[PDB]
């Protein structure tokens, strides 16, 4: 369950979070393209999925993907806020899970976002315990698609 | 155009709206809840649009809701960060009036949210002046869609 799942964020995975946060998420413009451009990059098979904001190579300058790349942060800082409470935390995540699942994207599928977490994180020096950590909100978010 | 709308939010406009939101934007999951059902109460005729969060009357209670609305609360955080620059601000604007479009969502209809803001701001002291700040950053979407 979601709710399972959503339990398993200790405090100390809590605390993990909202450090790395507070660095990656003080930039969502250029962030967020950089994990879109990266997950691009490492898994190609993935780009047909985004038809609807164009040419994803322009990177920046694409204002489709600019505009994407801000608000998919805030998705993010959306469950950083919500980590506290798991109720509220389980129904936001449902509401962006339904946005994945009415575009048939799988568990497995929205799970390649660990990659390019992975590489943002570490090129802010946060190491594999914080990419640890990341990838446990994506398992809560995965355990509802 | 968007473009100039946005333009239209002047040093004053911009002082109204962060103030304002430091107050609403502090309790996204109440004041978010809050109006979505004023919303509901003053116009019936926009409940039919809202199907897929099931019975809205259950207001709190109701996952869907609650979890639509912390969202939508954060679009709102998404525009508020994004006024020092136009460039980014539109394209917010436009991922999310795609969002609207593609759900047959006017401009007039959209601009039904302007009363309830009018009393969410209200029910915290804030008076005319600061519900017609939000009135303009809501011309701006308006003026994508
Ligand atoms: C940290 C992980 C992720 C978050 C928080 C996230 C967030 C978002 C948000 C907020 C939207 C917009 C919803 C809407 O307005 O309809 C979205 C759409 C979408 N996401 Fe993700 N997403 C993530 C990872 C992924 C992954 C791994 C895939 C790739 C297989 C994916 C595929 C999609 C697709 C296809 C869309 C539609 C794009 C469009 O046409 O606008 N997402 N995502
Ligand atoms: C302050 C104004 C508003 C903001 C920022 C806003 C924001 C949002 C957001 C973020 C979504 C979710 C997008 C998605 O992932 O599908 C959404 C969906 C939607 N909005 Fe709005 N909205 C606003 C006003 C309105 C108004 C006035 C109407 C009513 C006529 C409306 C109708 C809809 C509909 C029909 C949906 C789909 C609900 C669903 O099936 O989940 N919105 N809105």
């Amino acid at each position: 369950s979601v709710y399972d799942a959503a339990a398993q964020l200790t405090a100390d995975v809590k605390k993990d979070l909202r450090d790395s946060w507070k660095v990656i998420g003080s930039d969502k413009k250029g962030n967020g393209v950089a994990l879109m451009t990266t997950l691009f990059a490492d898994n190609q098979e993935t780009i047909g999925y985004f038809k609807r904001l164009g040419n994803v190579s322009q990177g920046m300058a694409n204002d489709k993907l600019r505009g994407h790349s801000i608000t998919l942060m805030y998705a993010l800082q959306n469950f950083i806020d919500q980590l506290d409470n798991p109720d509220d935390l389980v129904c936001v995540v449902e509401k962006f899970a339904v946005n994945h699942i009415t575009r048939k994207i799988s568990a497995a599928e929205f799970g390649k976002i660990n990659g390019p977490i992975k590489k943002v994180l570490a090129s802010k020096n946060f190491g594999d315990k914080y990419a640890n950590a990341w990838a446990k909100l994506v398992a809560v978010v995965q355990a509802a698609l």
